[PDB]
């Protein structure tokens, strides 16, 4: 059994390309980290993202900066997983408690063992996997993520489990709708 909105966005987008361009003549690439798969769920399905205050200040002025004479890209990993689940494209800059349109690319999980062995040297030469939100990469290091994550042969993705996340959506909207309603 497979959910009918995994279908409409699994026809509607080109996930996980076979010929995707990961030697990047130009492009600035930044590490989402997110709290939980649910908002990268959300995000799936709507095509929007938000960062903290601070992040969304960055990666504001990443994308306006870049004036469209390159990609900017986002590599999105859930706090303490283990791997990334995918990568996206900013595009638009951020609207005003500060959203934007982001476009999926990758969904699948790319474990952390297969990119640890890259180094950010603007990150104290931490690995890559141990970076914060809106952290960049350099882009030769941004080239080789880019290059492990698309060529990866992954066991699974978070849309195994888009099912789960449809229902605790709409079962927490439920709880919202009721609480709210007992208060008044
Ligand atoms: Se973020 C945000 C800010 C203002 C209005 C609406 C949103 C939104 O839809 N956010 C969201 C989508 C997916 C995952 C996390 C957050």
């Amino acid at each position: 059994e497979s959910h009918p909105v995994l279908e409409k966005l699994k026809a509607a987008h080109s996930y996980n390309p076979k010929e995707f361009e990961w030697n990047l003549k130009s492009g600035r690439v930044f590490i989402i980290k997110s709290y939980s798969e649910d908002d990268i769920h959300r995000s799936i399905k709507y095509s929007i993202w938000c960062s903290t205050e601070h992040g969304n200040k960055r990666l504001d002025s990443a994308f306006r900066c870049m004036s469209s004479k390159g990609p900017v890209y986002l590599l999105f990993s859930v706090n303490g997983s283990g791997h990334f689940c995918g990568v996206a494209e900013m595009k638009s800059p951020v609207d005003y408690k500060g959203k934007f349109d982001v476009q999926w690319i990758f969904v699948k999980d790319v474990p952390n063992n297969q990119l640890r062995h890259i180094r950010l040297e603007n990150n104290d030469n931490k690995p890559v996997t141990n970076s914060r939100d809106t952290q960049e990469v350099p882009l030769e290091k941004a080239k080789q993520v880019l290059k492990i994550i698309s060529s990866y042969k992954h066991t699974t993705s978070i849309f195994d489990d888009f099912a789960h996340y449809e229902k605790r959506q709409a079962v927490v909207e439920v709880v919202r709708k009721e609480r709210q309603s007992r208060n008044k």
